[PDB]
């Protein structure tokens, strides 16, 4: 599994939410966020199968692109596990 | 050592707050975030032994749960090392 | 790569940010949190190429600091890739 951190334009965020949704994402983690004077910025996070990173990095970058400067930034990060507090699951199961 | 990122409802902060200096961490970080509309939530970062990392899920777990959907996750990530700003400690010594 | 996520002091935040930019880091994100009560804290977050690390962290434990309890930490967090939104570009292209 694969933690993935997307810095976006405050006002891509419905379209990006919706893209997210549109090709499977179950859950996100959303907060308001600055960078670069520091503008405002949202940061999105989900964390997903290894075989899905791709498809969420290229729905990103198509939905949030705007082809100007401070259009942001991904990172893809490690995770080890993923636990679902509701129930305990974890794994592939929490996701 | 591993970050531990829990996304859990907003009034569940107090009593995961309490449970974790409870079992012995010394610090965290907290951050309002949103999640699933998006509903308030709160993020709550820290940094533990590897030894030390289940015993902190577990005690989220427990006490972050409710049964009812939203909960939220836990991410358990890989860290390299942390650093104390204070000191200049490393590893160990800044846990 | 690797993500460098620090927590400081509110009041420290002009003075690290500055101190980055100095040594040369292109982007930084940054999210109002709270720590230890829960004070106010400010995280600032940069991805960079792994033999710039240790400057980061330097830099910013120098600047950070003030010898007084509650100066935060900084986690080290390996980054498996990084993209540019705005033109797809990957690894040390979009740093
Ligand atoms: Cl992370």
């Amino acid at each position: 599994m694969k933690k993935i951190e997307a810095i976006i334009k405050p006002f891509k965020l419905d379209e990006v939410k919706d893209a997210l949704v549109e090709i499977g994402i179950g859950g996100m983690t959303v907060t308001e966020v600055k960078g670069f004077d520091f503008l405002p910025k949202v940061k999105i996070e989900v964390v997903v199968r290894d075989e899905d990173v791709e498809k969420v990095v290229e729905t990103i970058v198509k939905t949030a692109q705007t082809g100007r400067v401070g259009d942001g930034k991904i990172f893809i990060i490690p995770v080890e596990d993923v636990i679902r507090i509701r129930t305990g699951e974890r794994g592939e199961q929490a996701i």
